[PDB]
Protein backbone atom coordinates (compact mmCIF):
# COMPACT_ATOMS: atom_id res chain seq x y z
CA UNK A 1 0.00 0.00 0.00
CA UNK A 2 1.80 3.39 -1.00
CA UNK A 3 -1.20 5.79 -0.16
CA UNK A 4 0.20 7.50 2.77
CA UNK A 5 -1.91 9.88 5.20
CA UNK A 6 -1.46 13.37 4.83
CA UNK A 7 -0.58 14.35 8.30
CA UNK A 8 2.69 11.97 8.14
CA UNK A 9 3.76 14.55 5.53
CA UNK A 10 5.47 18.14 6.81
CA UNK A 11 5.76 20.31 4.40
CA UNK A 12 8.85 22.20 3.97
CA UNK A 13 10.68 24.69 1.45
CA UNK A 14 10.55 24.55 -2.66
CA UNK A 15 13.50 23.10 -3.91
CA UNK A 16 11.94 23.69 -7.70
CA UNK A 17 9.09 22.72 -9.75
CA UNK A 18 7.87 20.18 -12.35
CA UNK A 19 4.68 20.32 -15.04
CA UNK A 20 2.64 19.72 -12.69
CA UNK A 21 3.19 21.93 -9.87
CA UNK A 22 5.83 22.64 -7.13
CA UNK A 23 8.19 20.52 -5.68
CA UNK A 24 9.27 20.99 -2.02
CA UNK A 25 11.35 19.43 0.44
CA UNK A 26 10.01 17.63 3.59
CA UNK A 27 9.56 15.46 6.44
CA UNK A 28 7.86 11.73 6.49
CA UNK A 29 6.70 11.17 10.05
CA UNK A 30 5.72 8.09 11.15
CA UNK A 31 5.81 6.27 15.13
CA UNK A 32 8.64 4.70 16.51
CA UNK A 33 11.04 5.73 13.64
CA UNK A 34 12.80 8.85 12.97
CA UNK A 35 12.15 11.51 10.46
CA UNK A 36 12.86 10.59 7.22
CA UNK A 37 13.56 13.53 4.74
CA UNK A 38 11.93 13.32 1.36
CA UNK A 39 10.83 15.20 -1.42
CA UNK A 40 7.02 16.02 -2.18
CA UNK A 41 5.73 16.95 -5.57
CA UNK A 42 2.96 18.92 -5.48
CA UNK A 43 -0.18 19.19 -8.47
CA UNK A 44 -2.04 22.76 -9.11
CA UNK A 45 -5.29 21.70 -10.18
CA UNK A 46 -5.05 18.16 -9.48
CA UNK A 47 -8.44 16.01 -9.36
CA UNK A 48 -9.33 16.85 -12.54
CA UNK A 49 -9.00 13.32 -13.97
CA UNK A 50 -7.05 13.18 -16.83
CA UNK A 51 -4.52 16.14 -15.29
CA UNK A 52 -4.43 13.94 -11.97
CA UNK A 53 -4.32 10.47 -13.79
CA UNK A 54 -1.07 11.76 -15.88
CA UNK A 55 0.65 13.19 -12.59
CA UNK A 56 0.22 9.85 -10.77
CA UNK A 57 1.57 8.70 -13.92
CA UNK A 58 4.84 9.64 -12.83
CA UNK A 59 4.71 7.82 -9.83
CA UNK A 60 3.56 4.60 -10.97
CA UNK A 61 6.37 5.08 -13.73
CA UNK A 62 8.86 5.49 -10.89
CA UNK A 63 7.14 2.26 -8.69
CA UNK A 64 8.41 -0.22 -11.13
CA UNK A 65 12.22 0.16 -10.46
CA UNK A 66 14.00 -0.81 -7.00
CA UNK A 67 17.62 0.60 -7.86
CA UNK A 68 20.17 2.17 -5.06
CA UNK A 69 21.33 4.64 -7.68
CA UNK A 70 17.33 5.84 -8.78
CA UNK A 71 15.14 7.86 -6.74
CA UNK A 72 12.89 5.64 -4.76
CA UNK A 73 9.00 6.15 -4.59
CA UNK A 74 7.47 6.41 -0.78
CA UNK A 75 4.41 7.11 -1.42
CA UNK A 76 1.10 8.82 -3.07
CA UNK A 77 -1.55 10.37 -1.59
CA UNK A 78 -4.46 10.34 -3.59
CA UNK A 79 -6.52 12.91 -1.81
CA UNK A 80 -6.97 17.13 -3.02
CA UNK A 81 -4.50 18.13 -3.07
CA UNK A 82 -2.79 15.53 -4.78
CA UNK A 83 0.87 14.45 -3.76
CA UNK A 84 3.67 12.10 -4.97
CA UNK A 85 6.43 11.67 -2.14
CA UNK A 86 10.08 10.63 -3.06
CA UNK A 87 12.88 9.92 -1.37
CA UNK A 88 14.95 13.04 -0.59
CA UNK A 89 18.76 13.50 -2.25
CA UNK A 90 19.62 16.00 0.72
CA UNK A 91 22.66 17.93 -1.17
CA UNK A 92 20.77 18.63 -4.49
CA UNK A 93 21.79 19.23 -8.09
CA UNK A 94 24.69 17.19 -9.71
CA UNK A 95 25.22 20.40 -11.48
CA UNK A 96 25.76 23.14 -8.64
CA UNK A 97 27.38 20.41 -6.67
CA UNK A 98 30.24 20.28 -8.92
CA UNK A 99 30.53 23.55 -9.77
CA UNK A 100 31.07 24.61 -5.93
CA UNK A 101 33.09 21.78 -4.35
CA UNK A 102 35.88 21.92 -7.62
CA UNK A 103 38.68 22.49 -5.24
CA UNK A 104 37.57 19.45 -2.84
CA UNK A 105 36.57 16.90 -5.18
CA UNK A 106 39.23 14.36 -6.81
CA UNK A 107 39.00 12.36 -9.63
CA UNK A 108 38.36 9.01 -8.09
CA UNK A 109 34.97 10.82 -7.25
CA UNK A 110 33.99 11.88 -10.47
CA UNK A 111 34.64 8.34 -12.27
CA UNK A 112 32.57 7.03 -9.23
CA UNK A 113 29.69 9.12 -10.02
CA UNK A 114 30.02 8.27 -13.98
CA UNK A 115 30.08 4.18 -12.59
CA UNK A 116 27.37 4.71 -9.98
CA UNK A 117 24.80 6.30 -12.93
CA UNK A 118 26.18 3.52 -15.19
CA UNK A 119 24.78 0.64 -12.93
CA UNK A 120 21.11 2.37 -12.94
CA UNK A 121 21.06 3.05 -16.79
CA UNK A 122 22.50 -0.57 -17.23
CA UNK A 123 19.50 -1.79 -14.44
CA UNK A 124 16.86 0.17 -17.12
CA UNK A 125 18.08 -1.13 -19.93
CA UNK A 126 17.92 -4.40 -18.68
CA UNK A 127 13.83 -3.32 -17.81
CA UNK A 128 13.71 -2.02 -21.79
CA UNK A 129 13.18 0.93 -20.67
CA UNK A 130 14.11 4.29 -22.34
CA UNK A 131 14.73 7.22 -20.23
CA UNK A 132 15.37 9.69 -22.44
CA UNK A 133 16.44 12.56 -20.59
CA UNK A 134 19.91 11.72 -19.33
CA UNK A 135 21.63 14.80 -18.31
CA UNK A 136 23.66 16.26 -15.05
CA UNK A 137 20.60 18.62 -14.33
CA UNK A 138 18.83 15.22 -13.90
CA UNK A 139 21.42 13.62 -11.66
CA UNK A 140 21.27 14.03 -7.75
CA UNK A 141 23.34 14.20 -5.00
CA UNK A 142 22.22 11.73 -1.53
CA UNK A 143 25.84 11.90 -0.13
CA UNK A 144 29.29 12.90 -1.48
CA UNK A 145 30.06 9.38 -2.58
CA UNK A 146 26.32 8.53 -4.23
CA UNK A 147 24.59 9.84 -6.77
CA UNK A 148 21.11 9.47 -8.38
CA UNK A 149 19.12 9.70 -11.29
CA UNK A 150 16.26 11.82 -10.65
CA UNK A 151 12.28 11.31 -10.78
CA UNK A 152 11.44 10.56 -14.12
CA UNK A 153 8.45 12.93 -14.86
CA UNK A 154 10.62 16.26 -13.54
CA UNK A 155 13.26 14.52 -16.04
CA UNK A 156 11.31 15.80 -18.53
CA UNK A 157 12.97 17.86 -21.42
CA UNK A 158 15.14 20.58 -22.22
CA UNK A 159 14.18 18.92 -26.92
CA UNK A 160 17.31 18.78 -25.43
CA UNK A 161 19.27 18.98 -28.50
CA UNK A 162 23.16 19.26 -27.30
CA UNK A 163 22.47 16.08 -25.35
CA UNK A 164 20.99 14.01 -27.99
CA UNK A 165 21.98 11.27 -30.54
CA UNK A 166 21.89 11.85 -33.92
CA UNK A 167 19.23 9.72 -34.99
CA UNK A 168 16.51 10.86 -32.02
CA UNK A 169 17.38 14.30 -33.25
CA UNK A 170 16.76 13.15 -37.16
CA UNK A 171 13.76 10.29 -37.01
CA UNK A 172 12.72 11.22 -33.47
CA UNK A 173 14.02 7.50 -32.40
CA UNK A 174 14.92 6.79 -28.88
CA UNK A 175 16.17 3.57 -27.53
CA UNK A 176 19.25 2.67 -25.46
CA UNK A 177 22.02 3.25 -27.14
CA UNK A 178 20.36 6.93 -28.00
CA UNK A 179 20.32 7.11 -23.93
CA UNK A 180 23.68 5.66 -24.39
CA UNK A 181 24.49 8.61 -26.71
CA UNK A 182 23.14 10.83 -23.81
CA UNK A 183 25.11 9.29 -20.90
CA UNK A 184 28.49 10.28 -22.80
CA UNK A 185 27.55 13.56 -22.66
CA UNK A 186 26.65 13.54 -19.13
CA UNK A 187 30.05 11.46 -18.31
CA UNK A 188 31.63 15.04 -20.06
CA UNK A 189 29.54 17.37 -18.07
CA UNK A 190 30.68 15.19 -14.81
CA UNK A 191 34.68 15.87 -15.85
CA UNK A 192 33.82 19.09 -16.53
CA UNK A 193 32.59 20.03 -13.49
CA UNK A 194 28.99 20.95 -14.16
CA UNK A 195 29.57 23.01 -17.25
CA UNK A 196 27.46 22.89 -20.15
CA UNK A 197 28.25 20.70 -23.22
CA UNK A 198 28.21 23.08 -26.70
CA UNK A 199 28.15 26.26 -24.73
CA UNK A 200 27.71 29.72 -26.89
CA UNK A 201 26.81 27.41 -29.84
CA UNK A 202 23.08 27.40 -31.08
CA UNK A 203 20.92 24.37 -31.14
CA UNK A 204 20.10 24.21 -34.88
CA UNK A 205 24.22 24.43 -35.79
CA UNK A 206 24.79 21.30 -33.05
CA UNK A 207 23.37 18.85 -35.92
CA UNK A 208 25.69 19.99 -38.04
CA UNK A 209 28.43 19.87 -36.00
CA UNK A 210 28.16 16.43 -35.23
CA UNK A 211 27.47 15.45 -38.24
CA UNK A 212 30.45 16.78 -39.56
CA UNK A 213 32.08 14.65 -36.91
CA UNK A 214 33.21 16.89 -34.27
CA UNK A 215 32.96 15.98 -30.49
CA UNK A 216 32.80 17.31 -27.33
CA UNK A 217 36.68 17.82 -26.42
CA UNK A 218 38.85 15.53 -23.85
CA UNK A 219 38.45 17.45 -20.43
CA UNK A 220 41.53 18.88 -18.38
CA UNK A 221 42.72 15.92 -16.38
CA UNK A 222 40.19 13.34 -18.17
CA UNK A 223 42.13 9.73 -18.39
CA UNK A 224 42.55 8.46 -21.97
CA UNK A 225 41.20 5.32 -21.82
CA UNK A 226 38.07 7.19 -20.48
CA UNK A 227 38.15 9.78 -23.20
CA UNK A 228 38.03 6.99 -25.40
CA UNK A 229 35.14 5.41 -23.85
CA UNK A 230 33.11 8.80 -23.90
CA UNK A 231 34.19 8.64 -27.67
CA UNK A 232 32.71 5.70 -28.25
CA UNK A 233 28.94 6.22 -27.24
CA UNK A 234 29.09 9.07 -29.72
CA UNK A 235 29.77 6.86 -32.18
CA UNK A 236 27.30 8.36 -35.27
CA UNK A 237 26.04 4.58 -36.23
CA UNK A 238 24.22 3.36 -32.80
CA UNK A 239 25.02 -0.15 -33.15
CA UNK A 240 28.59 0.89 -32.98
CA UNK A 241 27.94 2.29 -29.29
CA UNK A 242 28.84 -0.28 -26.37
CA UNK A 243 25.85 -1.52 -24.02
CA UNK A 244 25.54 -0.08 -20.95
CA UNK A 245 26.35 -3.30 -19.44
CA UNK A 246 30.13 -2.88 -20.78
CA UNK A 247 29.71 0.48 -19.76
CA UNK A 248 29.30 -0.64 -16.34
CA UNK A 249 32.20 -3.36 -16.81
CA UNK A 250 34.70 -0.78 -18.12
CA UNK A 251 33.94 2.10 -16.08
CA UNK A 252 34.30 -0.10 -12.61
CA UNK A 253 38.23 -0.96 -14.05
CA UNK A 254 38.80 2.82 -14.96
CA UNK A 255 38.05 3.63 -11.51
CA UNK A 256 39.49 1.27 -9.89
CA UNK A 257 42.83 2.49 -12.02
CA UNK A 258 42.22 5.77 -10.67
CA UNK A 259 42.13 4.78 -6.71
C1 LIG B 1 15.38 15.38 -12.04
N1 LIG B 1 14.97 16.44 -11.11
C2 LIG B 1 14.22 16.11 -10.06
O1 LIG B 1 13.86 14.96 -9.80
C3 LIG B 1 13.81 17.29 -9.17
C4 LIG B 1 13.72 18.57 -9.74
C5 LIG B 1 13.35 19.66 -8.94
C6 LIG B 1 13.08 19.47 -7.58
C7 LIG B 1 13.17 18.20 -7.03
C8 LIG B 1 13.55 17.11 -7.81
N2 LIG B 1 13.59 15.86 -7.27
C9 LIG B 1 14.27 15.49 -6.20
N3 LIG B 1 14.18 14.20 -5.79
C10 LIG B 1 14.86 13.80 -4.73
N4 LIG B 1 15.63 14.65 -4.06
C11 LIG B 1 15.73 15.94 -4.46
N5 LIG B 1 16.51 16.76 -3.76
C12 LIG B 1 16.83 18.05 -3.99
C13 LIG B 1 16.83 18.69 -5.24
C14 LIG B 1 17.21 20.04 -5.34
O2 LIG B 1 17.23 20.74 -6.51
C15 LIG B 1 16.83 20.10 -7.73
C16 LIG B 1 17.59 20.75 -4.19
O3 LIG B 1 18.00 22.07 -4.28
C17 LIG B 1 16.95 23.04 -4.46
C18 LIG B 1 17.61 20.13 -2.96
O4 LIG B 1 18.01 20.86 -1.87
C19 LIG B 1 17.51 20.46 -0.59
C20 LIG B 1 17.23 18.78 -2.87
N6 LIG B 1 15.04 16.36 -5.53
Amino acid sequence: DYEIQRERIELGRCIGEGQFGDVHQGIYMSPENPAMAVAIKTCKNCTSDSVREKFLQEALTMRQFDHPHIVKLIGVITENPVWIIMELCTLGELRSFLQVRKFSLDLASLILYAYQLSTALAYLESKRFVHRDIAARNVLVSATDCVKLGDFGLSRYMLPIKWMAPESINFRRFTSASDVWMFGVCMWEILMHGVKPFQGVKNNDVIGRIENGERLPMPPNCPPTLYSLMTKCWAYDPSRRPRFTELKAQLSTILEEEK
